[PDB]
């Protein structure tokens, strides 16, 4: 399915090329720009263990996701990923535990050493 895919066919896109965040364009976003550092972005996601459970969906509110991009508001891998992005895009990201949450887990949902699975959609992104 869609985790093994990533994991055995994405692109490594951390800078130290550990492979701990890997990441398939699903559908291609508009023209070439991606977010810069601080801007505030508007994403859609869902998440997935690797047991296979859902563990939560933007979708399911009705609301998108909002964050400041590349201040460690979220985890490290949705910093490093949603950087790459384009408007429009859709992506698939696999996160290894060290870009995620680690040997801590998020309590109630999350174990240690969780590998994560997230599709995500870059609605917008905008500065000021
Ligand atoms: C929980 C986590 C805490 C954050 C991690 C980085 C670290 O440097 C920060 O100190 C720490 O606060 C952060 C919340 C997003 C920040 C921006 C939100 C904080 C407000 C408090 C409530 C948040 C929520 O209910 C999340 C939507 C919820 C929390 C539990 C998670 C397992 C999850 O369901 O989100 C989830 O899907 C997830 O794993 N997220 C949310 C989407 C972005 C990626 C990821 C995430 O980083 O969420």
């Amino acid at each position: 399915g869609a985790p093994a895919t990533v994991t055995e066919q994405g692109e490594d896109i951390t800078s130290k090329k550990d492979r701990g965040v890997l990441k398939i364009v699903k559908r291609v976003g508009n023209g070439e720009e991606t977010p810069m550092i601080g801007d505030k972005v508007y994403v859609h996601y869902k998440g997935k263990l690797s047991n296979g459970k859902k563990f939560d969906s933007s979708h399911d509110r009705n609301e998108p996701f909002v964050f400041s991009l590349g201040k460690g508001q979220v985890i490290k891998a949705w910093d490093i990923g949603v950087a790459t992005m384009k408007k429009g895009e859709i992506c698939h990201l696999l996160c290894k535990p060290e870009y995620a949450y680690g040997s801590a887990g998020s309590l109630p949902k999350i174990p240690s050493n969780a590998t994560l699975f997230f599709e995500i959609e870059l609605l917008d992104f905008k500065g000021e």
